C-alpha cells in the first residue's frame, strides 16, 4: 500500500478509535480506482475474534444509498415513476392526505412530516395500512425534508411491486449480483454467522431488531471488500454492464432538492466539492427548494452517506471526479460528525 494512503489511514483512524474507544473498525479507501483495506481491534470481544475484510457490519442507514438505487433501477426499467401517486401503488392508501404524495416525496423525506421511525407498535402488516392511512402530514408536500425510514422505507416497498419481487430478491437479483457484493445480505444467512460482528452499546453485544420496513431502510450488512465494491461502482457506473443498473446509480445521485448546501438525491446525499467539513438531533425540519428539473449527477461533488443501528457505526463518501472515496464501519455508534471529520481529514489528504 502506498505509503501516503497508509499514513494518512492510521494517524487519523488510530486516535478516533481511542477518543471514541471503538471495540472494531474497518476502512476502505479507494484510489484512483483501487481500493486498500485496513482493519482494527475486535469483531466479538468476547470471543476474541478479530475485525476482518470478511467481517459483516450492520450498514444501518448507509442501506438507504442501495433502496435508493434500486428504486433508480426500477425507474430505468420503466417499472415505476418518480412523479407517480402513491396510490398508484398502494391502492389502499385511500385517505385524502395523500393525494399529491408522489414517490418522489417518499424517497426523498419531503412527502409533509412522516416520522423518523415507524412506531414500534405496528407489528402487522394491516397495522402498516392503518399507520399510513391515519398519519396527518404538518406539511404540503414538497416543501420540507424531514429525513425518515418510514418515508424511504415506503419508497423501497413500493418501487419493486411491479417487479412482484420481494424487496429482499430484488434487491439481490438487480443490485447485490450484478456488482458481484457476494457478502451483503439483507438477512445474514447461517453460513456467514461465524463473520457477523456483534454491535456494542453501552458495552452490551447487541444485533439490530426486527422492525416494520427494516430491510429497506437500515437493514443491510455488508464487508469491507463488498463497500469499497458499491463505492468503485458509484464512483464509476458506466463501468457496470446492466444498463438499467447503471442509470438507476446514475439517478440516485441526481440533485432533487437543496437545504442549505446540501442537495437530496435517492438515498445519496451530496454536497459541491470542494466542502469544508464544518459545512459537511433527533428531529430536523429543513424547507426545501425544488430543483426543476433535478440535476444530473454532478461529477465534483461529495456524495456521502451516515449510518447507525444501536450497535454499530456506518460512513460511506466519494468524489467522483477524483476518483476517490472512503468507507468506514464500526462496531460502536459513534458520533456523525468524528466520522466526516476523520473521512474529510482522509479525502482531503489524497485529493
Ligand atoms: B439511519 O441509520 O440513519 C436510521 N436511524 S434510526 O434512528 O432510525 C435507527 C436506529 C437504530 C435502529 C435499530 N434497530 N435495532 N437496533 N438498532 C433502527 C433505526
Amino acid at each position: 500500500a502506498p505509503q501516503q494512503i497508509n499514513d494518512i489511514v492510521h494517524r487519523t483512524i488510530t486516535p478516533l478509535i481511542e477518543q471514541q474507544k471503538i471495540p472494531g473498525m474497518a476502512v476502505a479507501v479507494i484510489y484512483q480506482g483501487k481500493p486498500y483495506y485496513f482493519t482494527w481491534g475486535y469483531a466479538d470481544i468476547a470471543k476474541k475474534q478479530p475485525v476482518t475484510q470478511q467481517t459483516l457490519f450492520e450498514l444501518g442507514s448507509v442501506s438507504k444509498t442501495f433502496t435508493g438505487v434500486l428504486g433508480g433501477d426500477a425507474i430505468a426499467r420503466g417499472e415505476i415513476k418518480l412523479s407517480d401517486p402513491t396510490t398508484k401503488y398502494w391502492p389502499e392508501l385511500t385517505a385524502k392526505q395523500w393525494n399529491g404524495i408522489t414517490l418522489l416525496h417518499l424517497a426523498t423525506y419531503t412527502a409533509g412530516g412522516l416520522p423518523l421511525q415507524v412506531p414500534d407498535e405496528v407489528k402487522s402488516s394491516s397495522d402498516l395500512l392503518r399507520f399510513y392511512q391515519n398519519w396527518q402530514p404538518a406539511w404540503a408536500p414538497g416543501t420540507q425534508r424531514l429525513y425518515a425510514n418510514s418515508s424511504i422505507g415506503l419508497f423501497g416497498a413500493l418501487a419493486v411491486k411491479p417487479s412482484g419481487l420481494s424487496f429482499e430478491q430484488a434487491m439481490q437479483t438487480r443490485v447485490f449480483q450484478p456488482l458481484k457484493l457476494n457478502h451483503t445480505w439483507i438477512n445474514v444467512p447461517p453460513a456467514e454467522e461465524k463473520n457477523y460482528a456483534w454491535g456494542y452499546r453501552e458495552g452490551k453485544a447487541v444485533h439490530v431488531s426486527p422492525g416494520a420496513l427494516d430491510a429497506e431502510a437500515y437493514g443491510v450488512k455488508s464487508t469491507i471488500e463488498d463497500m469499497a465494491r458499491w463505492v468503485q461502482s458509484n464512483l464509476k457506473p458506466l463501468d457496470i454492464n446492466e444498463k438499467t443498473l447503471q442509470q438507476g446509480i446514475q439517478l440516485a445521485q441526481s440533485r432533487y432538492w437543496q437545504t442549505g448546501d446540501m442537495y437530496q438525491g435517492l438515498g445519496w446525499e451530496m454536497l459541491d466539492w470542494p466542502v469544508n467539513p464544518d459545512s459537511i438531533i433527533a428531529l430536523a425540519a429543513r424547507p426545501v427548494k425544488a430543483i426543476t428539473p433535478p440535476t444530473p449527477a454532478v461529477r465534483a461533488s461529495w456524495v456521502h452517506k451516515t449510518g447507525a443501528t444501536g450497535g454499530f457505526g456506518s460512513y460511506v463518501a466519494f468524489i467522483p471526479e477524483k476518483e476517490l472515496g472512503i468507507v468506514m464501519l464500526a462496531n460502536k455508534n459513534y458520533p456523525n460528525p468524528a466520522r466526516v471529520d476523520a473521512a474529510w481529514q482522509i479525502l482531503n489528504a489524497l485529493q
